């Protein structure tokens, strides 16, 4: 069969029964996404730059930007190259029970085939002009116009670590996540099309249980 | 029949005897791991003991382990949630390693609360001074009913230095959600305690090897115990 998003057979509650493969999404203990709303106060290298994406594709119920292996994070001595930005609306996950409109996630995998995602919000307002690429380029098979990967992110983020797994099937765990505090900008227009191209339909996973994941909250500069 | 040798049921063939021992190799959070990148943290009072002088339930050998369990009478409250301490067992050599370093000793203090999820505490012992809180243990153990009160409210350190993460169980079926909480201070043996304990765990290893680290996030902390 074909895992969805909708309340019935192939749904967020039933992936698991799909494909044994999709199992650890209901028998695994750290999960995601989840509500961050306890945690604790107390080593990030970026990498990005602007990048003409691979291909700029719909897939799996997404927008999704993918990348060639040019892009990097360094995470504890170790480097985690981005493969791919993808989006979901609503955002997936949640601080202290509060949404935003839409969420970006970066992923890297580094030599070791470990996975580290990094989760960041929009906020309704002014327009955003790095999402333009993405919007103009699905149009496209090409030259793409090149993501400003390192305009993208706020210059100074506050942000959550902890281990979680992977939002979607095989809902593998292992995943290192940083989810930023700071909402970026979408306008209107924008959000209303980028929703629309992901068809109208909302591709966010719901809350699963947290176990007391362990929860760091920090900041950092990301240029 | 999982075992700590190097044939069949060894630690590296745990997820092929039984299909439950699956996770010991496919899970992303598994224990022990080297500790030695974590975050420092504030003494937010998230960990309080409610510890007391308790007589075993039982004193005995199981799992290549030697074993004393308690009645539900002793707690551990963390976070506003109270784990009821089950039992404390020994691993020879300390499974946790701090900082790449080697104890020839550990003990587990395992707890479960009302939900079944499991909190352990663990921490080393080093040769040294006679430790007299591991002697009820040793002499409880070639006797079967009137176990001697273990002095629980005294075994740990009344200030502690701990690493706080999820990780599993270090034993098979290695079940993960397992809140670890391991003490950085050492407790003390003595050579003839060290070497009984090991003979009454039958002077066999039941150390298991470090796991792969997916980058768990540690945080170090400190609390009063008592
Ligand atoms: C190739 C790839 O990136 N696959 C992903 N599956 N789930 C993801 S999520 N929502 O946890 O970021 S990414
Ligand atoms: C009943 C019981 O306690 N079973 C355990 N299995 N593994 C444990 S350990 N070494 O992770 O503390 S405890
Ligand atoms: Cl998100
Ligand atoms: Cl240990
Ligand atoms: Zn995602
Ligand atoms: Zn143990």
């Amino acid at each position: 069969t074909k895992w969805d998003y909708k309340n019935k057979e192939n749904g967020p509650h039933r992936w698991d029964k799909l494909h044994k493969d999709f199992e650890v999404c209901k028998s695994g203990k750290s999960q995601s996404p989840i509500n961050i709303e306890h945690y604790y106060h107390t080593d990030l290298q970026f990498k990005y730059a602007a990048s003409k994406p691979k291909a700029v594709f719909f897939t799996h119920h997404t927008l999704k930007a993918s990348f060639e292996p040019t892009n990097h994070i360094n995470y504890r001595g170790h480097d985690y190259v981005l493969d791919n930005v993808h989006f979901h609306a609503p955002m997936e996950f949640l601080i202290n029970n509060k949404t935003r409109p839409l969420s970006a996630h970066f992923v890297h995998k580094d030599a070791k085939g470990r996975l580290l995602v990094l989760a960041i919000g929009f906020e309704e307002g002014k327009e955003n002009p790095n999402l333009d690429p993405i919007l103009e380029g699905i149009q496209k098979k090409q030259n793409f116009k090149e993501v400003a990967l390192d305009a993208f992110l706020p210059k100074s983020i506050n942000y959550y670590h902890f281990n979680g797994s992977l939002t979607a099937p095989p809902c593998t765990e292992g995943v290192a996540w940083f989810v930023i505090e700071e909402p970026l900008e979408v306008s209107a227009k924008q959000l209303a099309e980028i929703k629309k191209r992901m068809k109208n339909s909302p591709n966010q996973r719901p809350v699963q249980p947290d176990y007391n994941t362990v929860i760091i909250k920090s900041s950092a500069e990301t240029r």
